[PDB]
Formats: structure tokens, sequence, C-alpha cells
């Protein structure tokens, strides 16, 4: 009965047919994106609207469609005609990928360029990257993919190893052109092999690895209902799934005694962009935008227990459309399990002589995907205290290049002859706050130093100060790790016992932001990843900071146009957009396959509660 | 057999006989700190010598001494008098905490006070708090405490809940005399209580959480020979305990297929400091150097199985010297145990089919402390992949006050008319270096934006820059999170398969240093806190960043001094020494007991290994 639901193979059964009865589903026609949409603001709802969005490709060269239907009551709510070369490119198809390798393997100029470096072309594998918007006018209203090659010694060879530098070429998907073969020069490819489970690499395996053994004889404390609806320890939440986004949180919220007391309306990662800093032409184009342009829930692995998820796992198995409008399901695609986390609190008192010891645990929540040569895990995390925290884990293999001769300001070298370009990992978490309620504002906390003098004749004095952010365009904000900022989300209608502003303060780990140039094309695109923190007035469509069409697609929509709204976000309905990422020199320990780096934020209640709020938490 | 063992029990009965025998040990002499002393640097097989340094108090008036015995030879090697005026004064005696409540308890001044506020002056507990130094003179040379009270209804009675501000006096704990009682005016008492264990308070305790069982049906895969060397999945150490310090790190070494190689000779957080940032004349005063003037491993918590350490614990019960020269063992005041640490490696590759996860794991080593009021876990780990990690979890109770009518800038409200002062807690981790043997440097690594030009056409590269610091007056550092700074400790004449100096990367949290005017005495007592990294040429005698006697000097001793030296650190045997704290504006949700919060840092290897050092990790 919940709207909140996941998308349920039915359902997405039942769009097909819709969109097929409607006319917009024939032969020629692909699904690029399918997902549901969340009820709108009206709490004098419905029985039940499920709406769904849908992004249709035409393979025969016609323009494509951005559709909503109802599959409650069947209907084409609306149907619109798409100008790419204005709005942008929809997202990469999965079947578009193949497409690459196989068109530039009759080339006449790929061949060429192969043969210069004495490479077969069977044994060569075409990275198939995201294009981005650059010089090329032709490309303007073409799907285009830009291709980089590796060598393949044998079929489980990893060919990250043999990078062939000097080279890539570009490729219309729908016309099944190669417009420009670019051939700057032999490097050598890399011979050696990055084969991590091969022993000759390996060495003999450890055997000192004595178990570590996770259960819960009682099963776990949280319980899951309506498919996905989440009670653990006061918090109540809805775990939804977008192919877009991944996973998804919803109506997160804590019971405070009798109150069910709101926190955040939605949360997720709403785009996640990765731009490379080598300058070489081969790759200078370089930016994934794993979310926006390639669909990161579309790639989410199955997560195997004992492996991937360690202790007593409760799994979702969301349901994406493939290229079709069919239901695929990706089996244990989601992990949600709790997890001891320590001490919660501690105190041996002298002169009460009580020795008080409580123990912290945090539920889990995970999902992890696949992009090519790299993988992240994505956790959400929820504890006793109130906190919430999110986590993304950065792995897979590196994306390699040569190492060129005489060294590189711009990219490391792994083993010999064989480069990682340097490059960053940024997120933009979106999260429409409901801190008790909808009415919320932001306040950016600085520590304050005081200087020696009267009323501080000692110099020992520090304090803070609280700015409100009273308006979209002066909620463009920067880190400042040296005066310990943080932002506060408050509402000001709802006090604590103390007569306060009941609040959540977002602690973030200030690492730094986008690198490249003002100036550049991806500082453009990727404007979300140039600021630490944005505040918007909730609209339902602003969705994500980087529009709804990233692919091939300039500045003009995301987060800069909605700020441009100046709209009133003193004691409204808000959303918090925290952009944080990993910049990534790769290291000789990252290869031949990385061990896993972390980052992310976490927002800790502050003055919402009106004392600490696990001081009913039992011995045991 | 080894020179890096505890200290046993008849090692300190026998340091006592040879102070008593040689005259040193009368009724009136108290030992305020014990300890024994790391072998000197190197070098001739064996032939070792057990020598523990003293600090002898004397409670009639006489100075005070610093002397060095050897154990292994049952003699003295030294001992010096100590003038107190010049180099400080000797740590708290545990037993002088007694003296101030006692003490005032008959002074009419303080009679009077408690009586305009009609307490009880049995009720009525003193803090008994370090003086530092500051505007009174007649201090100089003398034993001094300051104490602020807290009322304590009944024997079970929290007292932080009743803080009696307005009021502090000072007291000569050797000429046992009130040298003043300040009493600056009445302030309400606060009168709800803060006993987190009456159920009037805690409501009903959950029945909702579910048991999590951590078991290892085999044991552990650490393994502990010569009482405390531990030996893990690579790793070597010896795990130490010092009264003062702690816990301490020795001979930290991976063992990298044929050999075995130092990364860092000695680990401790050598000085930890609590700056109170209240004005008020009441606390203006009050500086907690928890290491250096209460000693942090004299309190040091005996730790169940369950509740403060879970799993497959392995404890050390280390002894230290009470007052009068007994041995007294800490039971179970060190845990040490692995734990599952989610996944250290995934990929899933679409080229070779093959699908690659792999599971991380930590060595833990904590032990848990109280100073007053609050609490502290201090946390030890290594990573399977190299990585070592400290962590820091604060708990306890929150130091109180009045709150004042009219709110402050310097105080928070906790609860109705109750405070809790600014404070911070900065720790200083002291790294002795030792990255493949001694010959170490240190270079402060900066990410380098690049601006869009010719070789940089697109506008997209971004670089990094390397600074060696070679001698000490330029190696005092300041954190810049904005620019993604960190330190790299190598070897300049130990290189890695790619031609490259070994390293260690220093990653810092960059949370705020110290917050006083640069001209407060606390700025110069606690000088090191002002800077995030220090980095000196090892010396002996150079054991703490704040000097040997903290306890009421006048400034400028420990890093300051040793920088002065100017001394060559540019491939040399060096030390490291970095400064992380919490910045605390305490919430409603810390009180009435305070859920655990963190901070730390930690070093990743960086070009140590000529690749992976995980690869040999088996499946699970
Ligand atoms: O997005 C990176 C290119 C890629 C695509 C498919 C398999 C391996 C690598
Ligand atoms: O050092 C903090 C003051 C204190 C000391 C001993 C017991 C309770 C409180
Ligand atoms: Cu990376
Ligand atoms: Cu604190």
């Amino acid at each position: 009965a919940s709207p909140f639901r996941l998308a349920s193979a039915g359902e997405i059964s039942e769009v097909q047919g819709i969109l097929r009865t409607a006319g917009l589903l024939g032969p020629e026609k692909r699904i690029a994106y399918l997902g549901v949409l969340d009820p709108a603001r009206g709490a004098g709802s419905e029985a039940e609207d499920r709406r769904f969005r849908v992004f249709i490709h035409d393979v025969s060269g016609a323009r494509p469609q951005e559709v909503t239907v109802s599959v409650t009551n069947g209907t084409v709510i609306s149907a619109v005609e798409l100008d790419t070369a204005a709005t942008g490119e929809l997202p990469v198809l999965e079947e578009e990928f193949e497409v690459v390798e196989q068109l530039l393997a009759t080339d006449e100029r790929w061949l060429k360029a192969l043969a210069a470096r004495n490479l077969d072309v069977s044994k060569v594998r075409v990275a198939p990257l995201s294009a981005g918007v650059f010089e090329y006018a032709e490309e303007r209203g073409r799907r285009i993919l830009r291709g980089l090659a590796f060598v393949q010694d044998f079929p489980e060879d990893s060919a990250w190893a043999h990078p062939v530098d000097g080279l890539v070429a570009y490729v219309d998907v729908v016309s099944k052109e190669v417009t420009r073969v670019i051939d700057t020069g032999v490097f050598p490819v890399p011979a050696e092999h990055g084969n991590y489970t091969d022993p000759e690499l390996t060495g003999p395996l450890r055997t000192t690895q004595k178990p570590i053994s996770i259960t819960q004889p009682e099963g776990p404390s949280f319980t899951v209902t309506g498919g996905n609806h989440i009670e653990w320890e006061k918090w109540s939440l809805d775990v939804g799934f977008d192919v877009r986004e991944g996973v998804v949180l919803h109506n997160i919220a804590f019971r405070d005694g009798d109150r069910l007391r709101p926190i955040i309306n939605r949360a997720s990662i709403a785009e996640m962009v990765v731009p490379y800093g080598d300058p070489s032409p081969i790759r200078s184009w370089q930016n994934y935008f794993d979310t926006g342009e390639y669909l990161v829930g579309q790639y989410a692995n199955s997560l195997e227990l004992g492996c991937d998820c360690l202790g007593d796992i409760t799994y979702l198995s969301p349901v994406i459309s493939d290229a079709f409008g069919n239901p695929r399901e990706i089996r244990n695609g989601i992990c949600m399990h709790e997890e001891d986390w320590g001490i919660l609190a501690k105190h041996s008192d002298l002169w009460s002589g009580i020795n008080y010891t409580r123990r912290n645990r945090r539920m889990v929540i995970s999902f992890f995907t696949t992009i090519g040569a790299y993988d992240y895990g994505f956790y959400w995390y929820l504890y006793l205290d109130g906190t919430i925290e999110f986590e993304a884990k950065a792995t897979g293999v590196v994306f390699t290049s040569a190492f060129p001769e005489g060294g590189s300001d711009n990219i490391s070298q792994l083993a010999p002859g064989l480069g990682a370009p340097f490059h960053q990992h940024i997120f933009s978490a979106r999260l429409d706050m409901a801190i008790d309620g909808f009415t919320n504002r932001v306040e950016e906390e600085d520590v304050v130093r005081q200087t020696m003098g009267p009323g501080n004749e000692r110099g020992n004095a520090f304090s803070r100060k609280r700015t409100v952010l009273t308006r979209e365009s002066e909620a463009v904000r920067e880190a400042d790790a040296r005066t310990g900022r943080t932002w506060i989300i408050s509402n000001p209608e709802s006090k604590n016992r103390l007569n306060e502003p009941v609040g959540y303060k977002l602690h973030a780990h200030n690492q730094p932001t986008l690198l490249a140039d003002p100036g550049s094309s991806i500082a453009r695109r990727a404007a979300f990843a140039t600021k630490d923190l944005w505040v918007t007035r909730y609209a339902d469509d602003e969705r994500y900071p980087t529009g709804d069409f990233v692919n091939q697609h300039s500045g003009g929509a995301g987060l800069p146009s909605y700020i441009a709204q100046d709209r009133d976000i003193d004691g409204q309905d808000i959303v918090v957009w925290h952009t944080f990422g990993l910049t990534h020199f790769p290291r000789v320990e990252d290869w031949p396959i990385m061990p896993v780096d972390t980052v992310g934020f976490k927002l800790r209640p502050e003055g919402f509660f009106d004392r600490s709020p696990v001081l009913d938490v039992p011995a045991n």
C-alpha cells in the first residue's frame, strides 16, 4: 500500500504495455532510462498514483522522447520530443558499448594504427567512453562514444595492464560511423601482466587468517515490512532503488517517545563525476559521470553472502527495465544488516562509584557497482545516537596509460612503462531535508577566535558564529576546515525543551573540490563539484545537480540554473546538495588491483533531542 | 628476553628497594612518576640494562628529585635535585585529589561561600584541578591545586549536574593552606539530576536489541610472545605501557617477503591538553594536561568482556608503581584483538569475466582512561594493506558550569540553568619514524591546480608538489585541507622497484588547532597544539612536546625549545609530532552522559611496496 514501495516486475511490464499501446515503443525504440517517480507534495493523498518516468531512444535516428506514465491508471501523462543538441543526449545504452570495438575493428585508420604497434586486432579491447562536449562541431546532436584501447593477451587477461597510448577514436553509435581516429604516436604497450588471481603474481596464499564469525542467534534487530520499509532502534525509513541514483533513502525519521519525528525526506547520491587530470589529447576529454551518463544502479553487483556482506544479512533484489522495457531483477543487489560499533558511552565516576558502559551499533544499507575499470560501494549508516552517515568505498582497477619516458606531472608510474593518470571521484549528496517537518533553514557555523583583552584578559576565550542562509543566491558555500566550518539544518518553528530550534549538524571531510580550471568544459558541466555546499528551495523537477540529460550536454542546466531563481530558503522546504570527493594520485600499492579508499560525510543531532537519546540502551 | 618487555611487578619492587636503601624513599617521599626507559640507540648485540626513571616528591617541603636506577645491576645511576620554579612541578599525586576538598572544608571563607548558597559542606565535592601559571607571584615554586565545587545530593549522585558557579579556591597542597577563596557571586545550583542509571531518567530500557555474536572458532590470527610481542598478518611490534603516555607501540615493522622492514620505531600519544574557552575568572585558568599533568596511564580502566571489548580478546595487564613504590597491576588494562573491516578490494571485470572480492581486517590495540569528568578510549589499528591508524574516542560526562541568564558566547546550555563551557581536546602523536631504517625525511605534499593554456588547452590538468623539510626551523607545518595537504615520510636511500624512495603518507583530519590567543599562557605552555605537524631530530631526552615537568611550568618547554636547535632533518633519524583534536561546543545530546565522538589520523604506504601487499589474501 506504501507509495514508496520498490518498483515491481509487474509495474515495469505494465509501463512497457502502456507505452506500446500509445504507439511510443515500437521496434526501433529503446528505453535508456526508467524509474518510478516520488509522490508529489501532498498529505491529502490518493489511494495511490504510481507514476514512471521514461527516456526513450530511437535507433533509427528519430528524436528521443521523455515520457511520464501512470501505471495505476494506464495512461500516458505526458510525452515530449527532445532536442538533444540543446538539452542533452540520453544516457549511454548498455548495448552501444559493444558497437565501438566492433566498428573500429573494420576501420582502415584503426587497423593501420594497430598494425603500427604490431597489435592483433582480435586481442584489442576498446573502452567505450562518454564523449563530453569539446571542439568537434560535427558531434552536436549526435550520439558519440570515444574509444581507448587495451590489449588482452588471452580471454582472462586483465587488459588494463596493457594500455595502448597515443591512440583514440570517436564513433557515432547510431549511424555506425567512425568519425575520427587520432594517432599521436606509438608508445610501448606495457608488457607486465596485472592478473591478481595468478599464483606467479600473488605468491602462495596466506594460511595465517583465522575465521571471524559474526552471527545473530535471535536474528536481526530490524524489521522489514511492505517490501522495503525499515524499522530499527527507533529509526524509520523506506529503502528505494533507482537505476540512475542507485539506493535512495526515503522518509528517514526517528521515534522520540510517542512522536515519529522526520529528519530527512529523501537522501541520495544525485551525481558522481570522475574527471581526469592528464592534459594528453588521448585522455584530456575524459570525464565519467558515473551516475548521470552511465546510470550506476544498472551496474549494481549481485552481492554474495560471506564475501560482500558478512553477518546476518537481509537482501533486497530491486527490479529495473532492460532496453526493451522488460523487467530485470538485480538479485541480492542491496545488503541490509546491523553491526556492532564499539563503545557508545562510558564513564567511571570517582565520587559516585558508578562505572557505566554501553555499546554502539549501526544499521547498514549498501550496494556495490562497477563502471569499467573501477568499482564503488555505497554505504548508508544509521547510529543509535541519531547520527546519519554516508560512506563511499572506491576500489577496482585503476584506469591506465603509458608512463612517459621522462616522467610526468599528471601521471604516476605503477609498473615498468605503466602509467595512472591523476583524477578525482566527486560525489553530490542530495539531501531533501525535513528536520521535524518541512519548515527548515540552514546556518553556516564557524569557530570564532577571540583576541586577548578586556572581557578576555587571559586570552583563553573562543566562541562560534552562525549565519542563516536566507536566499539561494547566498547559499553556495565553501569548506573552511581551519575554522571548523559546518552547516546546521534547523526547524525555526520546532524547539527543544531549552527553547532552541531543533537541528542537525552536517560534518564534511573537507576534501579538495573540483581542481579543473574554472574555464574548462568539465568545470561548466560539473559546476556542482566546484563548491562544497548548495542549498535550494525544493522543486519537483530539480532532481540532479547536473540536470536530466548529462550525456554530451554543455552547461546550462543543473544547480547553477536552479540557484539563479534566488528563492526564499529561510524556514521553507529546502534541499541540501553536498559535494565531496577523493583526489587520487595513484600509488604503486593501487596496482594490480586497488585496496579500498573511502570518503563521505555525516550528520549529527544538534539540540534535536532534549537529552541523550540513548539513555534507554541496556547493558546486556 | 626482549628489552621492550613490559615492566614486571618484581622490577618495580626492586626499584623501590634500590631507592629505599639509598635513602631516597623516606616516609615523606612520594613517587609521582615511575617508568622504564627505552633502550638507547643500538647497537651491541645484547648486554642489556633495564633502567627506570623516577620522579620523587617530598611532602614535607624538601626539593623533589629525578632519579634513574638500574634494576639489572641494583644501582642508582643518578639523582638530581629539581628546582621546580625553573623546570616545573612534578605530576599531580592521586593522593592530592583528596586534599583540596578536605582543606577547604574547614576554611572560613569557603564555609561562608557554601553557607550563603545553603549548601551542606558534607555534600560538596571539590574537583582538584591543575593550576597552570598566571598572575599570582606567590605561586611560583609552590605546589598548587585549584578547586571547583559540585554538589552531590547522595552517595550515588552525579555531582556534575550540580556545579557551584561563581566560586573557586586555590590551595597549597604541601603547606596545606588555602591561599585564596574567590566568590564572584551566587549562581543558582542547577537542580535537575543527571543520573543516567535512574529509571526515572532513562525510561523503560529497550527490549529491541538482538544479540550480535562475534567469535573466532579457531582462535585469533595474531600471536603474543615474550609477554607483549605481537605478530599479525605480516606486522611485527611490541606493545609497551607507560604510566604517563599509556599504551606505546614499539618496533612497528612489516615483513615484505624475505625482509622485515621497519616503519615506525615508537608511536605514542605524548601529550593531550583540554583548554577551556570560558573567560569567567572562575574557569579562565582551566587547562588539563591529561597526559603531562595527570598521567593518563595510571587511571586506565579494567576492561570487561562483552562490555568494553567484544569478540576474541587477548588482554595485557600492565604493572605500575603506587606513590610508595609498590607494584600495582591494572587488570585487563589493554585489549588486543582483530576485527573484520568490510571489503579490502573488489573488481568485476567485463572483459576477463573474473569477479574478485577480498575482505579486510585490522589488528586493534586499545585502552580506556578516566580523567575526572571525562573518559577517553585510545585505539591503534594495523590494517592488512599496510595502513596504520590512531583513533581517540571521547566520552564521559561534560565538565559543567552555570548557564548565565542572558546566555553566553562561551558556554552552551545542557539542561535548565546548566552550562557546558566550550573547550578543546588536543592530542600530540609522537612518531619516532623508521621508514626502512632511520635515514628518513619529510615532504609536504600539496595538490597543485593548473591554469588553462598551452600544454593544458582543455584546462583539465592538475598536479601536485612536494617540499622537503630540511631543517627544524622550517619543520613547523600547518594544515591546508583546501589543497589536500599531507606529509610523506620517506627513506631517500631505500628505493622501490620503480627507483622511487619508499614512503608513508600521513593523512590528517584537519580539525582546528589551539584556538586561544597567541599571547595566552596556554598558547605558550601548549605551543605544540598551535600547529598541525612538527618534525624534530631524534634525541634521547626529547620525549614530550610539553617538556618533562608540565605542571605549573611557565611556558616554551618541549617542542619550541627542541625546534630552536635547528638541526638537520634531511635524511636523518627523525621524529614526527602530529597535533590533532576535537573542538567541543557541547550539545544537549551530550547530557547527562556523552555519546562517543572521535578524532585521529592515519598513515598509508606510498610506494613503500612494489605492488599491492595484499595479493596473497585468500578468497575466504
Ligand atoms: O567505462 C570504462 C570502459 C569499459 C567498459 C566496459 C568494460 C570495461 C571497460
Ligand atoms: O580532574 C577532574 C576533577 C576530578 C578528580 C577526581 C574525581 C572527580 C573529578
Ligand atoms: Cu581513483
Ligand atoms: Cu569535550
